[PDB]
RNA sequence: AAAAAAAAAAAACUAGAUACUAACACAUUUAAUUUUUUUUUGUU
């Protein structure tokens, strides 16, 4: 609803394309970050959601080392970028299991600590 | 024929009739800043 409520103005004042356009300040970053999720989506679910705009080719879920649970954050780098221009945009402040979530451009830096979980996702998204 | 040493209207209630006052106020108002509120939970 930060967000959201940007693209309207700037929607409104006719911007039209990306030279103009705050998404612009990117163009080099793919990873979207996806906040206020819900407790119970797994990563597999927030691949449901999110091709609709693209063809991820990874996806991080932020949870706590010991009990594995959502933190409810997540990393979902997209194929081609401009996916991240259209799910940022479209698909923020958008209703999941009774909290709307979030979405934001970010720079992603991995972590050691999951190196494992990188290629146990991979292998995944690494079959298509 | 005379001198008459100067004061009377109400009030209340309820409704109705009509003037009027106060350079009263009348389209501007939005670039520092408080309605900005959630069971904390956004990662070298």
């Amino acid at each position: 609803n930060k967000i959201q409520q940007i693209n309207d103005k700037e929607l409104q004042s006719g911007i039209l394309s990306p030279h103009q356009s705050w998404h612009n300040e990117y163009k080099d970053n793919a990873y979207i970050y996806i906040g206020n999720l819900n407790r119970e989506l797994t990563e597999g679910d927030i691949l449901t959601v999110f091709s609709e705009y693209g063809v991820p080719v990874d996806v991080i879920l932020s949870r706590d080392e010991n009990t594995g649970e959502s933190q409810g954050f997540a990393y979902l780098k997209y194929e081609d970028q401009r996916s991240t221009i259209l799910a940022v945009d479209n698909l923020n402040g958008f209703k999941i299991g009774g909290r709307a979530l979030k979405i934001d451009h970010t720079f992603y830096r991995p972590k050691r600590s999951l190196q494992k979980y990188y290629e146990a996702v991979k292998e995944e998204l690494d079959r298509d």
